[PDB]
This record gives structure tokens, sequence and C-alpha cells, in this order.
């Protein structure tokens, strides 16, 4: 109690965020579009606002959740001045420019804000497993660390005064998911086609998954240096193996468009003289635009 | 000791497994088609072979590890005859047809022939990180247990009968690496625009790969069942937040050419009706050649 909370967008994410409050003990007045959206945490002990003005009246912290920033000016617009002496915390997915415009915007009407970027699926709030980044005025940010917690103590996490670092953030760590998601979706399309079940390659699959961190933390200081050297295996050594995926899955009979892309990017590694580099060197073509 | 070993193909992960044989006590002994790159062994204690026949015969287990299945063939096939009360354990990567084709010409000189396949680079062999599958007749592999225990006790792993699963199940595991690999490359080249150097991501990201295992548990059952439900996110979030790490890429001048290249796939996915689905869907974009 005594630190009330308006979520503003109950989608899947916004309707994990209000019962994370309700459960707190925070007063929580939530608001969506579909008021449909609604009925469940309010019969859960929510309080429903009937409008946007509602929610924002209802709280000094206003937390958004939305499916673009084009909602959040759409939203944030009208009430302009209505934002004096709340604060806003954003967690919609947007780009790193949304979120510092939207941050203009609000340092012109005079209200707190700050950008917040919810790493990883609704199931993972306020639980080990949830992290939770904000970008913006640390003050405003350590004026609500208490409430803020309730989604997730351990991970929650201070970025900086730049509001689009959590995007940005946001934006870098969504890239490794589907990363590991579509590896993972193409090693089990394989091994399918041998009548193995996907369930049986998810611990192995998983097993790798969290070795690969060694890798991971091996190559960073080399991206950093711009000295990639081939300790484990050279460029030439992955465009083969690489090519290895990319026969074996025609032969299979499933796609192998992702093979042929990963392929693709060794290609110019070599070609910028890297064939006798380690992975690291693959840092230069993803900055080519 | 009492357990000779003959290692064939002295590149990296040659020269690394021969280390470990030659670090847990065996007769180690050494061929390499370029001399010069078994020196450093043979200071170390490992016994250099003239000559593959030389190296076949100090032997009872000749252990395989070559630039591709092409070799293995160029140097296998005149030892027909030479090759009788051994056991030849081939490391070498390939697909799985090309350990099916290796592993019946072996049947037809009455050798005993096992595929292996080793994940990870080779810094990995002869610790607890090591991961090693086996493929071929189980007599053969518990009677070599102990020596294939030199390079990874924990990860000396027994697949079947099918020496093309090995082969497979490498293909599937490496497609996992580049996935985390390069998305941790393409988050880094984000965070790098914002002056923020790798080694200060990577442990953040090391974090979500970590994580988003728990995910890749979660998609198992449902690429299994053919139900791909959306507890989490849909393929429509799926998609929209693909869209804005593509804008994201583009905005800062680096490439948006692997985001790009996610979003077509999860296109492809909402084009056969799965906006509504999970992630798990994508598994019958895998499955399209």
């Amino acid at each position: 109690a005594q630190a009330p909370v308006s979520v503003i967008g109950l989608g899947l994410m916004g309707q994990a965020l209000a019962a994370a409050f309700l459960k707190a003990g925070h007063p929580t007045t939530v608001w969506n579009r579909r008021a449909a959206k609604a009925d469940q945490l309010v019969s859960e002990g929510a309080t429903r606002a009937g409008s946007v003005a509602d929610a924002i009246a209802a709280s000094p912290l206003v937390v958004l959740c939305v499916s673009d920033y084009g909602a959040v000016r759409e939203l944030l617009d009208p009430l302009a001045g209505s934002l004096k002496g709340k604060v806003v915390v954003n967690y919609t997915t947007g780009t790193s420019t949304q979120a510092r415009e939207t941050a203009e915007w609000a340092a012109g009407v005079e209200t707190t804000y700050l950008d917040g970027a919810i790493m990883g699926p609704p199931p993972w709030l306020a639980t080990d497993r949830a992290i939770l980044l904000y970008s913006g005025p640390k003050a405003a940010f350590e004026e609500h660390e208490a409430t803020l917690r309730a989604l997730g103590a351990a991970g929650t996490t201070y970025l900086d005064t730049d509001h689009g670092l959590s995007a940005l953030y946001d934006m870098s760590l969504l890239g490794i998911m589907w990363g590991v998601l579509n590896g993972f979706l193409q090693g089990a399309a394989l091994l399918g086609t041998a009548k193995v079940k996907a369930t049986t390659f998810a611990p192995l699959a998983n097993t790798l998954i969290n070795l690969i961190t060694e890798r991971v933390t091996a190559y960073a200081p080399q991206i950093d240096e711009g000295k990639y050297p081939a300790g484990d295996a050279t460029m030439t050594v992955h465009q083969d193996a690489m090519e290895h995926l990319a026969e074996e899955s025609e032969t299979l009979g499933i796609s192998a468009e992702m093979p042929r892309f990963f392929k693709a990017l060794a290609d110019r590694a070599v070609a910028d003289g890297h064939a006798d580099s380690g992975y690291a060197a693959m840092i230069e073509q993803f900055r080519k635009p």
C-alpha cells in the first residue's frame, strides 16, 4: 500500500505488469483500449480506470506498455498538462531514436519520464529470470525503486540518463534471442528427419548454449582491441563447416536458407582478408551498413 | 599408458586431441601431411610417424581428424588390409551422409569404425566443458571408452549404431553456435555505436543466453506436438520487434541483413496463418526446402 501505480496498456506484458504490482500490495489501476482485457485483473482486486485520464489521475506512477511508440504518443499527447508531478515509465518496445524523442516531448511538458525495457517473456516477470533496464533521471528511478523492484528485484538495473539506452539494449539482446531460437529450430528441423524429438535435442542444445557463453566472453575483448586471433578455429574452418551444414540441410530436405546466410557472411569475412582470423573478425561484417 | 593411440591430422583440433592423449599418459603417435605442425607435440613426448602406415601400425586405436571426409578417403582407402585388429575413430566434420558412406566402406574392409563429433573449440578438450559424441558399434565404444575419456569424461557420449547420427547432431549444434555468436556480434555492433565496449555487454548477453534456454525448453514439446500456443508472445509481437531491430540497425548505420532476414522468416510464418501462434511455429519455416 501507500504506493499506487497505474498500468496503461493491458496486453500480455501489460497484464503481467499489473499482476506483479497487485500481488506486491500496490493499489493498481489498469486501463486498456478493449475494456474486456482488464476484467481478470479487476476481479482480482485491480481498479479499472474508465479512461486514460482516470488511470493517469489514480497514481503518481504511470506505467506504459503498448504495441508501438506511435500508440505511446497518441495516449500521452492529449494529457501533456495532466502529467505534473508524476513519473512515466514506458516499457513499450521501440528504437533508441523513438525513446529519445518521447523524452524530448516529456522534457517539454515538464514531466519525469523513464524508458524501460523488459527482456524476456511475461512469465519471467516477478521471478528470478526477470530483467528490466531503465534509462533517464536517476533520481526518479530511486524514488520508485521499491515499487519498480516488485517486477523483479535482482533483475532491475538502472542504465543511465540517455533515454535511448534502454531501447538500444533491448534491441541488442533481442538479436541474441532470435539467433538462439532460430539456431535451435534449424537444429531441431534436422534431427527430426531422423525421427529425433525436439525434446530429446533440447537438453543437448541447452548444454551447448550455456557453454558458448565462454566463447562469447572470449571474443568480446577481441572485438574491442580489433585483433582477431584464431585460437579456436580460423574463418576458413567456420566457412567449411557452414558449407557442410548448408549441404546437410538441402540433402535432408529442410530449409538451408539460414546456413546459406551464415556462409555468405563468412564469405565476406574471408573476402576482407580474414580467412585465418577467429570468428571475432565477423564484427566487421555486422558493422557494414 | 598401456593404451597406445594414433592421431592422424594435426591441425588445431587434431593437435588438441593428441595433446589430451599425451597428457593422460597415452603413448601417442602423431602424423600430419605437413611435418612441422607436429614438432611442438614431439618435444612434449609424442612420437612422430613418418607415414600414415607407421601411424596405423603404431597403435590399435587410430583417431582421425582431417580437413574433410575427402581426405579421410584419401588416407584410409589405401589401408584396407592394414586395418585389421584396429579401431578407427573419425572426428572429422561432415554430413550425416558422408559419415555413413565412410561407415559402410569400413564394414567392407572389416574394420571397426566410430564416427565422432567434437562440439566446441579445441581448448575445451580434456576439461569439464568438452562435448564428444560417438556413433557406431557400442562394443567398440565401450572397449575404448577410458582412452576416449582423456578428451573429456563428462562429454564422452555414445549416440547409437547409426554412424551419421554424430554428424547430424554435430550439424544441428553448429547452427546454434553461429546463431548465438552472430546475435552477439549484431548486438555488439549496435551497442558499439553508443560507445558500449563489447566486454561490458558480454556478461549481460551471457545472462540472456542462459535465460533463453528456458524458452528453448518450453518450445521443445510444442515442436513435437505440432501445436504452437502463444502464451508468451504471438508471431505478431515477434514480427513487430524484428522490424524495430531492423529499423534500429539501419538508423545506426550498421547491418540490417540479419534482422531483415529474421523478419522474412517471421513474415513467412504469418503468411502461413501463424500470426497468433508462438515462436515454436517457425519450425515449419525451417522444414521448407
